[PDB]
């Protein structure tokens, strides 16, 4: 799958991005099955201010985790694995699960191409 | 939900920005009665030459509104949610309403976390 | 539709970036016939280093590909317009074809707006 994960600039430190990358990739993984390599993150960061919540200006600590996946899992499992992504990256953020969202997305496998196959 | 909204760098001011979210914040809880604070209104901006129509290099005029919503709600409300951002935003940005693009997404609330719950 | 292009900055000159957004929009209007106009080609840009692949961070290689589709669509349309933007944008970017992901998302048609109709 792809998780776009959109953070503010700076927010989080290069270190502080592989964790949270790993820990994403890990828990996808480990709850999936589906190879290490077939799961990409994708940071999107953007200037601290662009983000509102009830249409109030926030700071930098917000993190909205997009991950978009393949057709076929579960809801007790998609849930699992949104749980265990809120847990992870609040350690390796070191950020206050209050500011992590975290939205699955779902497609079909034949709408889907990873490394160009 | 989450609204991702794409746009140029320096096309809208803080000032702008606030509005903008606050535009499409008011007609989302107006419409579907969802609080407030559960509408996050997320900026990605981009340097002016990022977007194409047509396969023609655009300004930075364009905004493209891609709201991640939960699943369940009719087709009609999502179209009167859809028109009244367009109307808004358009207000709100002081922008011509052609230059306004707005994609909704559908997920079972089940896969979605907000404020890490 | 709405192609959500992400890329490393720097990696692809503004002349690639114009080739690249023909490339797409010329596969989705010769293989689904809707209008060029209809196309939106939006560049999303990160510094080198934003990109993990099974937890290892990438260079700036990587493009993927999201595009955001109006639903009814087979199956097969999809899988041939999915490989033809992979062989086409290979082309366009002189990249290697094993660094270019595609993802498609669907949307009923009233829940789509663009030009602001």
């Amino acid at each position: 799958p792809v998780y776009m994960v959109y953070v503010s600039q700076d927010r989080l430190t290069p270190s502080a991005k592989h964790a949270v990358a790993k820990a994403i990739t890990d828990a996808h993984r480990g709850l999936t099955g589906t190879q290490h390599f077939l799961a990409q993150v994708n940071f999107n960061e953007q200037p601290a201010g662009n983000v509102f919540l009830g249409g109030v200006q926030q700071g930098g600590d917000t993190i909205f985790v997009h991950g978009l996946h393949r057709e076929g899992r579960s809801a007790d499992l998609k849930g699992q694995l949104a749980q265990r992504i809120v847990d992870d990256v609040s350690v390796a953020a070191e950020i206050d699960r209050k500011h992590i969202w975290v939205y699955f997305g779902e497609m079909p496998a034949q709408q889907m191409v990873e490394y160009g196959r």
